[PDB]
């Protein structure tokens, strides 16, 4: 069987023939997007294999059939980018990636805040020129200051198993209360005396219509002054522009978002008839404690080989039955 | 009372002042270094306090006591720096901070792991200029994994308690094992065994002539490819020559070493006619995943604060003529 | 006529689409490379642009044929990427372009110059985070020292001008001596004398049998303590291994390089057992005052224009059927 | 003699004694600032050398005469730190060098234009990582656009000549004319039509009451978009404000400033309330083609042999109960 992959980065490639020992493909990498100009590039291959920013639609997927490609597999969860539809009116058979790694998400997370908290960003710029001066990286202890974290799925729930680790009295906010957490002893509270009461917050939750923009001026009027603020979830958790008030304000000591990659365009706020918006991502990271990183919070070696080798063990089976539940149907 | 803070830096100078709320003393600080030739500048403190880079040599003290200073206050737990024979005989008084916060010094040593761990010092460089690329940045998932703490004393214990809130395994090496640490699940195994065993290396233990350059050649042949090795204890637990060849042959993944200033200036061991460095330090850090911390590891304002009251409630009892536990001699 | 630009960087895409306007050629702009397997997007273009990353083998070259492409159009000098006897016998019409604006060359010559004497990269990398100290940048005043150019063509003529404004002293190495050079009172020397001699050294010269490795242990031996040396040439005109010995030694005090892309592994160094040969990069950036940049001397808005001028007028003439004096055969 | 040297670099102090070596003043460096509290340290010296943030007051004055100290000697061309009234009274004597070498100062600036105009700073900071992208990094050729110099003292005319050497055409404002730019080949034009015209401007003037803010809101809108600009003169030749919105509009292309030390505040936006800020510094920096350097413009071997050999043979002089042409009274 004969797979193309687009998009690809070093480490897809890496752990995806690593993973390979184990299937036998024959596998074809491209460093380029999937798109309806590209698509014929996948003539002699049974399948394709795809992440968040290709193209999936229909005028895409009629290039591939025509083609020869039976199979397309994400590498990936979100599927905005594919018109599933027609896939299946087509012939052509389809996945995504089921299961995901809640530990590596949340290591992330905890990453991000020790980095924020310790300065550690600012201490390599410095020592990687033999500068050892230790002005303005002073952090905060971790041990017996509250966390908060909204959302207790299972990152939320991994979040805070580490964060019972460095000794944090523990608030968490869930519609839906976890015996995993609560065995933790987490205790469950409001909005409000969460903002209130938490020394950081770590949002470890879906977006849904009733949290967009979550985390708002109001809330923001609620929070410590100097509070740390840690999204590793959705962009749109977050009103953009009151943070960034709430960053001049010095109300937000810290924070850190991990960033998706198809809201970094809508990322974001003011602009005068300027500047979309790389200039925010320079800007707050230069004048406050502000981290930003690239959607990387999956990316370990243990979460990608997780995630390729169930793109393989499907297509083997493709290659011949099962329900799969590879298949999208 | 007067007191004269040398060496000052305003992370210092705001925590003593903070502190100094419920103790009163006239402060006067000083950015500069205390040597012979800036002694004069105490006349009119019974008190100087001073930090690790200070010059407390017989010369100096002479000095301080020709100046009408009677007490000396070490901000930190080192006192090489200060010969405490002449302090004596000169009839000086010489009181220091026994201990860090071991809760900032543990975290600390976790926040260097898993900024090495996830490339987030790498990250920053390439976001702070809105490049997102990934290449490069690849982690490992600590769950699962293997912790090898060597020394369980109080810091050690604190950082065990924080790698079990991450789901490791817990294996230490210690003479003396702990209770607090079995209680979290550890394994006390030897150092071979930690060594084979370890994903994951941080070193919470004083520095013995037996433990000198613990962590050398053959100690590194033993590990696991692509180790991660923490160390926020003192410099020469590690053989640095050994350390460096271990990095270059990828035996070593990751370090991360918080530097003692009494302790930089000297890597040698050795070279020629041209040249030495700071050049280490620049060259690991840009050519392997190596971080460098500059003894910051107390850098908490919890663990300043701490570092703060210590430093004053010793000064108001030798003010008072009270015993002071924290004296260093009679 | 329509193209398919290969490799394509914004800046291709700004000044190709803005010289445009006055070809109403259509335009493609294709981010990817040109390989065997991507060949194919090609189809409906009689003509494609690439540059020196891109595939030009036979095989590349035999798929382009079969979908219709007839001109190959490299923006840039080199070609070495193009199987020129394997274009003719398939009928295939290469074009290049000749030379890069010699100012623009030179102009980058000067400005790495002037960033490494005066430390003004390092100076940088302070001053963003508002660190002001000043140890470290100590450059010195160009004015009354010796400069010596090794090549006297058009680029090297260009810089001596500059330098004559610093009030350097001028003099060039080259087999055959130039009259604008003599005109602006330059002095021709024997390389040893320009060796010992001068204070600034750069490299304008085209690559030969004779000056592989003109800078070489022997050379760097004759040279001044604390000797800057500058190369926007290829990149084996100086021996690696001797260069860095000489940095190592301290008598080389600055280096720049303007490394080209398909050089870029050669260079450098031991080096690391595998990958990286990277490092060597890494290692002098860190530890020496030496400057890298991405073979980036013709980049500019006015020398890109002409290679799009260039390049668009190449293909017009292709059409017609006019001589193309630019053409490969 | 014995001289105290205050506020010492690295680098004053290897040139001053490079330049001592032919004439054998006995030098004690000091590193810390000059102040009322440290001037006792110059005990034993009869002169001392200081910099633009060393304390000349009043009060600093007194204790260096207590102190035995006759002569101060500024190692640069300021002197307003230095009360020169209470220095007469008090019978010191204060010696300045009264200008920096032109050519280090106009190839600063030069040298700032290139780099900001290839990117350099920006391209340095992606290949010490062996990133090679060149996105961003796109120039412009400067041979046969125009520059303009707003001054045409030693400092302009220098920068004139390098100018003219890149293949520029050149104007200038400056209500005098010079021998030397005239025999440049240089125009003259008034400050409208120099605004108009540039690609490149340059700022070679001191600070009057007539250029107080002299590149204001209105001086920006007669500018060509993406125009360059350089300030290594004072920074009040620029309104901070309106400079700060050119940026943002993008009518300034590029931005490269030499920062007075005593003269971190009058650049300014703003809305950084808590707390003011060097902020500016670092915002700038990110967001456009902006580059700062912090007073950097005569740092050169030669041009600091250039301040020492001053220095020195002001001081003797002083002390030779010579006329002392860099003496500020008499």
């Amino acid at each position: 069987m004969k797979l193309a992959v687009y998009s690809t980065k070093q480490y897809d490639k890496k752990y995806l023939q690593q993973v390979n020992e184990a299937f036998g493909f024959e596998l074809e990498f491209f460093d380029f997007l999937l798109t309806e100009k590209t698509a014929k590039t996948a003539n002699g291959c049974e399948a394709v294999c795809i992440f968040v920013n290709d193209d999936g639609s229909r005028p895409v997927l009629e290039e591939l059939k025509k083609h020869g490609v039976k199979y397309i597999a994400l590498r990936c969860a979100g599927f905005n980018n594919v018109d599933l539809d027609a896939a299946k009116e087509l012939g052509l058979q389809v996945v995504r990636v089921p299961a995901y790694s809640p530990e590596a998400v949340a290591e992330h997370a905890i990453g991000m805040m020790m980095t924020l908290n310790r300065r550690i960003h600012r201490a390599y710029q410095r020592t990687r020129d033999a500068n050892f001066s230790l002005e303005g990286l002073t952090g905060f202890t971790m041990h017996g200051k509250t966390a908060g974290v909204i959302g207790t799925g299972k990152i939320g729930v991994a979040a805070l198993r580490i964060l019972k680790g460095f000794g944090m009295r523990l608030l968490a906010f869930d519609p839906y209360p976890s015996t995993a957490a609560l065995d933790l002893g987490v205790e469950y509270v409001d909005l409000q005396t969460l903002f209130a009461e938490s020394d950081v917050i770590s949002l470890h939750c879906p977006l849904t219509p009733e949290n967009y923009h979550l985390l708002n001026h109001a809330a923001f009027d609620q929070m410590k002054n100097g509070v740390m603020i840690i999204n590793t979830s959705r962009g749109a958790l977050i009103d953009s522009q009151a943070a960034i008030e709430a960053l001049k304000n010095q109300k937000i000591g810290s924070l850190g978002m991990d960033v998706y990659e198809n809201e970094r365009d809508l990322f974001f706020e003011d602009k005068s008839v300027d500047v979309i918006q790389d200039d925010v991502f320079r800007r707050l990271s230069a004048c406050h404690n502000v981290l930003f990183t690239g959607h990387q919070a999956f990316l370990t070696a243990e979460a990608l080989i997780s995630i390729s080798e169930t793109t393989l063990q499907n297509l083997s089976q493709l290659e011949k039955g099962e329900a799969c539940p590879n298949a999208l149907f």
